[PDB]
């Protein structure tokens, strides 16, 4: 270390001198950091905090300065687990409070799929919703996302238990390599398929061959991995769905009361679903509150008899239960039966299998799991996977999402060019039968106008796609007697139902798609040049140089106040501080007025 | 390098005719703007091929007799015997042709497959013609302004 050169010649025999002596010329530098780092670090903290603290407070002091560059080391050592939180409602100004931030939440934070929940719900709350209840918004997105990177940091009947727990554990963590490698497969399959020529037979053999074993063996790898996936996703996101919707059931009944008053409409189809959990025995299996029962219990048998509510909720008498752990803790355990009949819920695995299935993405796996089979039946399914990709990109994506977001008027406006075609197929029909004929030759007449049906569909299929409308695929009316009227039948017809209504149905598609887009940029313009947590505008921030990035960074950083949470929920109640109480007693009564969205330190004092 | 070529073969020196591209702003911004939005664009023919493909291995397995381009009672030109020649057509012609597939292939008379047919057609004209192409030329267009 002295080649490292990190001390001085005095810090250097002090650190031999505190050495362990080995008695035989050695030192073991593991043992010796596990003595005095972890010590050190733990009660310097409080120090580094403190000169931080005290220097935000305390500008144009050159003494203070001093100590600072005394302690630059500690301060650089503890930054990154220093986090800082404005806080308004603290005595009616903003104020400042400093707290621990640890590096394996920092990772799990920096875990994938917690950034993209991140950017999902940064997506929602900004393009819809406003800020009336952005507030609110966010407090839900910190629970549901420390409970998911609670989840990650998770991620001889006891050998295969944990082999299989350990293998979901690899599957859910690997989803996102393996959709990947799904992806490719599917291309290479699709690849493989090109070359297919009929003989009936539909033989493969166009080039000299090693085509057909390892088609059938890209076809059972694609089925394989696609399972693969579906379980990986069971695993993975299944849970944080789950938690989320047990989470609104159980406030539901706590604030709203919903099945305790009045009972839930019968179009709310979620509501009747979720009625179905309510009276299982492990309804908050993932809801961190075990006691949501109790509580309604408290809170409504005393004017609804009790009796109803313990029914309806199950467990029988939630008080009595716990006045009898209470006055003698049951000194009992009871041993896990390897071939236990019926262990799991019926109930509760049928309302989750009910919820997953509903959901959307579980939905598209099954739909791709349904297609690898079919593929497997019929080799030409597999091309169906190749529509992967528009999930994949988000442009794709958004041209995706903009031919259905005017799916009513697209509907309508559809609906009026089939009316408008149906009145010029009745006019032709009752007046220009004869001008549709498509028989080239002297033969037997095709006539497309002698029936109604005939007609109408013909110039639906006809009509609509010719570019100059329906007088440019039937004969010219060089007869007198209907050669005005049928030349404006054909202008009238190729005005309103070629360059008008036509038009109007592409531009619907056009003006979505660029809508998206529009919305989009916004969406990430708003990011660039206002704070979330508070809302000023970017340039007061401006005026000194980087002042934008350091408040998005280190005074208002949602990360800063999801890592809060996360601590004042880890720290015991008892050795909360001022500041820590207050939040967490506004946090237990949701009012959220904590959040700075009005001012800022800076402009509350300097 | 062009100036070399043209020596060559005296024909080279037509490629020197794109330097009032550089020399005129317009003219440059019209070649920034046909690559802008490159990778959107690159996506977007990616899409339009992914789409063609899907309609060519459903005409393939269903509409292949169809496609007959003998105008006499010769050896039939079959375009649709083979997957790589039918995809090639389609992506040659429907692209290009204003109504789609269904003006370059033989009207579905017949009964068997009239609706499938006709839904096909429909189908292809509007998620190809009127929609992807749209987009693709839209984006260039929107880049220019
Ligand atoms: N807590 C915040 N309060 C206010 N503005 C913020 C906050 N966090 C980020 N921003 C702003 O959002 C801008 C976009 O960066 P953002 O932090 O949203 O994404 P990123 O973390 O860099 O990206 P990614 O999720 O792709 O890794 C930043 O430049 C900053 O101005
Ligand atoms: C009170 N509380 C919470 O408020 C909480 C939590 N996990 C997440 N949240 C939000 N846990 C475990 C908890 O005890
Ligand atoms: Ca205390
Ligand atoms: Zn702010």
């Amino acid at each position: 270390m002295e080649s490292h050169k990190h001390y001085t010649q005095s810090e250097t025999e002090f650190l031999l001198s505190c050495a362990e002596t080995d008695e035989n010329e050695t030192l073991d530098y593991e043992e010796f950091v596990k003595r005095f780092h972890e010590p050190a670090k733990d009660i310097g903290f409080n120090v580094a905090v403190l000169l931080t603290n005290l220097s935000e407070h305390m500008p144009n002091d050159t003494r203070l300065q001093t100590f600072l560059e005394l302690a630059e080391s500690v301060l650089n050592y503890f930054q990154p687990f220093l986090g800082r939180i404005e806080i308004m409602g603290s005595a009616k100004r903003i104020e400042r409070v400093y707290f621990e931030i640890s590096e394996s939440s920092r990772t799990q934070w920096e875990k994938p799929q917690v950034k993209e929940s991140k950017r999902q719900f940064i997506f929602d709350v900004v393009n819809e919703g406003g800020e009336k209840e952005k507030m609110e918004l966010f407090v839900n997105f910190c629970e549901d996302t420390i409970f998911e990177m609670q989840l990650a940091a998770q991620i001889f009947w006891k050998k295969i238990i944990a082999y299989q727990q350990k293998l979901l554990n690899y599957f859910a963590r690997n989803f996102y390599n393996m959709r990947m490698l799904a992806l490719f497969v599917a291309f290479a399959i699709n690849f493989i398929l090109l070359f297919y020529k009929v003989s009936v037979h539909y033989v493969l053999e166009e080039s000299s061959g090693y085509m057909e074993p390892t088609l059938r063996i890209l076809a059972i790898l694609h089925t394989i991995i696609s399972f693969f996936c579906i379980i990986g996703y069971y695993c993975l996101k299944v849970p944080l769905v789950i938690f989320k919707r047990e989470k609104e059931v159980a406030r539901k009944l706590e604030f709203d009361g919903l099945y305790i008053t009045e009972q839930p409409s019968e179009d709310d189809i979620k509501g009747q679903w979720d009625r179905l959990v309510i009276n299982t025995q492990s309804f908050p299996n993932n809801y961190w509150d075990k006691f949501v029962k109790r509580k309604v219990m408290d809170k409504y048998g005393e004017f609804y008899g009790r009796d109803r509510i313990s029914e309806l909720l199950g467990m029988d008498k939630a008080a009595l239960d716990f006045s009898d752990a209470r006055e003698k803790k049951k000194p009992k355990k009871d041993s896990s039966l390897s071939a236990v009949l019926n262990s799991i819920d019926v109930k509760y695995q049928m309302w989750k299998l009910g919820v997953v299935f509903t959901d959307n993405s579980f939905l598209y796996l099954a739909w791709y799991m349904t297609m690898s089979v079919l593929g497997h039946y019929n080799n030409f399914f597999f091309a169906a996977h190749l529509l992967d990709i528009a999930m994949g990109f988000k442009t794709l994506r958004t041209i995706l999402s903009s031919v259905t977001h005017n799916g009513k008027q697209l509907v309508l406006t559809v609906g009026l060019l089939a009316v408008v075609v149906y009145l010029y197929t009745v006019v032709a029909f009752n007046f220009f039968r004869k001008f549709y004929n498509k028989s080239e030759d002297g033969d037997t007449p095709d006539m497309k106008c002698d029936d109604m049906l005939t007609c109408y569909m013909f110039h639906m299929y006809v009509g609509v796609r010719a570019g100059g409308g329906i007088g440019d695929e039937i004969e010219d009316p060089a007869g007198d007697e209907y050669e005005i009227y049928r030349i404006i039948f054909d202008i009238t017809f190729f005005f309103f139902v070629i360059v008008i209504l036509l038009a109007i149905i592409q531009g619907l598609i056009i003006d979505a798609f660029g809508e998206l887009r529009d919305q989009q940029e916004q969406v990430k313009e708003d990011m660039e040049t206002k704070c979330f947590i508070c809302g000023i505008g970017n340039d007061y921030f401006d005026t000194v140089p980087h002042g934008f990035e350091t408040h998005t960074l280190q005074e208002h950083n949602l990360a800063n106040y999801l890592f809060f949470l996360m601590y004042l929920i880890n720290k015991d109640e008892t050795e909360h501080t001022g500041q820590e109480s207050y939040v967490w007693k506004m946090y237990q009564e949701r009012c959220w007025e904590f959040f700075p969205a009005g001012d800022c330190f800076r402009k509350q004092y300097e």
